[PDB]
C-alpha cells in the first residue's frame, strides 16, 4: 500500500528538524496510506538480521533530532483530501464527543475538521496548531488550557498503535491499558500512533484575549497560581492562563500575564462583566490591559501569523536551541532571580520567554510524562532563535541553555525537561527516577525489544 522514497527533497527533510542541528540521514522515507502500511515496514525492520532503525515523523518540530532515524526509515506520517476521515460522534456512555483521526493529522487540520461538523472542537492546545496529534500526544501537548484541562495526553480516549514488532494494538484505560498509558507522553518508544481518538467539547465562537504587565515577579506568579486555582463547583474563570517575560526597553523586566475568556451567542451578554470581574481581582499595574476580541480559530492560530511574519523575514528557518523546563512552584522565586534577571540579564534574533503554572492533578501518574513531584509546577519556556547564517549566535545560545541547567543543578531545583534532549544513560535514569525508569524500561522490553522505534530521542540502544 505504501511507498519508499529516495527522492533528494524527502530524505533532506527527514534529516532535518525545526531546531536545526541534529542532521542524522535514513536510507529512504516511507510514505504509508493506512495503519497497516506502517504495521508492515515495522515488521519487516523487527523480522531484518539488521533492525533497522524506523521513526514517525509528524511534521518535524523535534528541537534535537528526536524524530531521525540514522540510516533507517523515516515514516512520513504527514498524508496530507485523498483518504476518508471520520466524522465526530457522540457518546451517551461518555457523555460527550469524541473524533478519530490519523496519528499524522495535525492539529489545524483537526480543528478545522470538528468545527465544520458540528461546530465541536478539542479541549486542549498547544500555543502552536502545525503539530501532529502523534507528536504531541508522545510529549504532553500543553498551553492556557492545561491547567484546567490538562494536557492533550489527559484529552485522549483511545489510541491504535503500532509496536515495535509491527503488531497493530487498540489501546485505552480499559483495553491494553499498559501499552496506552505508556504511548502517552511515550517519546514514540513504545509504537507509532496511528488513531487517536479526540476528546470534543462544543467549541466557542469567539475569544476576548487580554494582556496585563507587572514589574512584581512576586505579585505575577501570585496572580498565575491563583487564576488557576479558580473552578471549584462552578465558579468564574479564565479559559486560558500563560505567560512570558518582557525587557523593558523597546524594574529591569517586565512581566506578561496572558488571559482569554471564551464565550458564544449564550455568553455574550455575560463576557464584559465576567472579565471585568476576574480582573478586578488581580493586581498588575494600571494602565497596562490590552484586550482584542477575536474568533476562536483566529486566537488558536495566532503563532502560524507570526511565522508567516517570520519567513517574509529570513526569520524562520535558522537554528532553534528551544529548552523546556517544569520548574517546582516552590523554587520560581529563586529562578527569576537566578535566571531571567541572572543568566538572561544583560537573545540572538530574539524570541519569547514563556511562563505559567499548571495543576499536576489534571496529568494521569500512570502516562510516561514526566512531572516534577510537586500539585503546582511551571512550564519555563526558553524560545530564543539564533541570527540567520551566524553560527556563533547558536553557540552562545547554547552556552546560556547550558547555564541554566547548571543553575538548576547547582541550587538543587528539581525541575524536569519537557521535551527532554538528554543523551546520557545516567541523565535519563536521574530524569525518570527509580520507579519511572523501571516502568518505562519493562515497557521497552515488551513493545520495542530491538529499540527500533525513535532511537533518535537516544534512550536506548
Ligand atoms: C516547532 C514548535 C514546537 C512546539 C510548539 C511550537 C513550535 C513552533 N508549541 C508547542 C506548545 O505550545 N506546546 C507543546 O506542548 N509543544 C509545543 N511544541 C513542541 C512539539 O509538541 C514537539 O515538537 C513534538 O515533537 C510534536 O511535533 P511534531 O508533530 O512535528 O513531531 P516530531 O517532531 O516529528 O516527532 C516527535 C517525536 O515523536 C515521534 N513521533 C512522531 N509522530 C509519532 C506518531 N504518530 N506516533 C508515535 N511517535 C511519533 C518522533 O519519532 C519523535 O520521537
Ligand atoms: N506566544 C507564543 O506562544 C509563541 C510565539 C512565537 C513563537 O515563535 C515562533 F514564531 F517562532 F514560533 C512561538 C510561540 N510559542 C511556542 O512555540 N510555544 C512552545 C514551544 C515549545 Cl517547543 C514547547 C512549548 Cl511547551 C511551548
Amino acid at each position: 500500500g505504501g511507498r519508499l522514497s529516495v527522492d533528494a527533497s524527502d530524505i533532506a527533510e527527514a534529516s532535518r528538524d525545526f531546531g536545526g542541528v541534529a542532521r542524522a540521514e535514513p536510507m529512504a522515507v516511507f510514505h504509508p496510506r493506512a495503519a497497516g502500511d506502517v504495521a508492515g515496514l515495522v515488521g519487516a525492520a523487527f523480522r531484518s538480521a539488521r533492525g533497522f532503525r524506523v521513526s514517525a515523523r509528524g511534521h518535524g518540530h523535534s528541537i534535537s533530532g528526536q524524530a531521525q532515524a540514522a540510516g533507517g526509515v523515516v515514516v512520513d506520517m504527514s498524508r496530507g483530501a485523498a483518504v476518508a476521515r471520520a466524522l465526530p460522534v457522540h457518546s451517551a456512555a461518555l457523555g460527550g464527543h469524541y473524533v478519530d483521526v490519523w496519528g499524522g493529522e495535525l492539529w489545524v487540520d483537526v480543528l478545522n475538521w470538528t468545527l465544520s461538523h458540528g461546530g465541536l472542537a478539542p479541549r486542549s492546545w498547544t500555543d502552536y496548531l502545525y503539530l501532529s496529534v502523534g507528536g504531541t500526544l508522545s510529549n504532553a501537548g500543553i498551553s492556557g488550557q492545561a491547567f484546567h484541562h490538562g494536557p492533550q495526553i489527559s484529552n485522549v480516549y483511545e489510541l491504535d498503535v503500532v509496536t515495535g514488532k509491527g503488531e497493530v494494538v487498540t489501546c485505552s484505560e480499559t483495553e491494553n491499558p499498559d501499552l496506552f498509558f505508556g504511548v502517552l507522553g511515550g517519546l514514540g518508544q513504545f509504537g507509532i500512533i496511528t488513531r487517536a481518538r479526540i476528546a470534543l467539547e462544543r467549541a466557542p465562537k469567539r475569544v476576548r484575549w487580554i494582556r496585563a504587565l507587572y514589574s512584581n515577579f512576586s505579585e505575577f506568579t501570585a496572580d498565575q497560581e491563583r487564576l488557576i486555582s479558580l473552578g471549584s463547583g462552578g465558579g468564574r474563570r479564565f479559559d486560558y492562563v500563560e505567560g512570558f517575560v518582557v525587557a523593558a526597553e523597546g524594574s529591569s523586566v517586565l512581566y506578561c500575564l496572558e488571559v482569554t475568556k471564551n464565550y458564544d451567542d449564550e455568553t455574550a451578554g455575560s463576557v464584559d462583566q465576567d472579565v471585568d470581574t476576574l480582573l478586578g481581582e488581580l493586581n498588575f499595574l494600571p494602565g497596562t490591559v490590552f484586550t482584542t476580541d477575536l474568533p476562536y480559530v483566529d486566537f488558536l492560530d495566532r503563532v502560524h501569523k507570526a511565522e508567516l511574519k517570520l519567513r517574509a523575514k529570513g526569520m524562520w528557518e535558522v537554528p532553534h536551541p528551544w529548552l523546556n523546563l517544569f520548574v517546582p512552584a516552590s523554587r520560581i522565586a529563586d529562578f527569576d532571580r537566578g535566571v531571567f534577571r541572572g543568566v538572561l540579564g544583560g537573545a540572538g534574533a530574539g524570541g519569547p520567554v514563556l511562563i505559567y503554572p499548571m495543576n499536576k492533578h489534571k496529568w494521569d501518574p500512570r502516562s510516561s510524562a514526566v512531572t516534577p513531584d510537586e500539585e503546582v509546577f511551571y512550564l519555563v519556556a526558553f524560545l530564543r532563535s539564533a541570527l540567520p547564517g551566524a553560527p556563533e549566535s547558536l553557540e552562545a545560545l547554547a552556552r546560556q541553555n547550558q547555564r541554566i541547567l547548571d543553575f538548576c543543578a547547582g541550587t538543587g531545583i528539581g525541575a524536569k525537561q519537557y521535551l527532554p534532549g538528554h543523551k546520557a544513560r545516567h541523565e535519563w535514569a536521574e530524569h525518570f527516577g527509580a520507579a519511572r525508569w523501571d516502568r518505562f524500561a519493562r515497557l521497552k522490553a515488551e513493545f520495542d525489544p530491538r529499540a527500533i522505534l525513535a532511537a533518535g530521542q537516544g534512550i536506548f540502544r
